[PDB]
């Protein structure tokens, strides 16, 4: 496993919470609804393969992000 | 045009640019410069087709998602 599969997962997963999130505020139209069901599915495949947990690693991305916004 | 679509493109817009700084700073993998490229050429699509300015919807998209990062 290569250190920057593990960061690309991190940051993925964390890309897909914020995602989450805009849909739960009702600002997501019929398309991007879709994506996120899409990309859901293959985070939880690329998860298993690497064997890394999705709520480890998407704090992580949090943390990755909030050091590219500074 | 509905009011989703428009803020739908504008966290795309956002995202994507997030996306760009984690390539810069080489933490990303070929999948994840892969998607980086297709998302590139499949947002300058959906701008032309909406007559939104990217840059413009990239600034909206980041006050969305600092909002929702609070």
């Amino acid at each position: 496993m290569d250190s920057n599969t593990v960061s690309s997962f991190q940051v993925d997963c964390f890309l897909w919470h914020v995602r989450k999130q805009v849909v739960d505020q009702e600002l997501g139209d019929a398309p991007f609804l879709d994506r996120l069901r899409r990309d859901q599915k293959s985070l939880r495949g690329r998860g298993s393969t690497l064997g890394l947990n999705i709520e480890a690693a998407t704090h992580v991305g949090k943390q990755i992000v909030e050091k590219i916004l500074k």
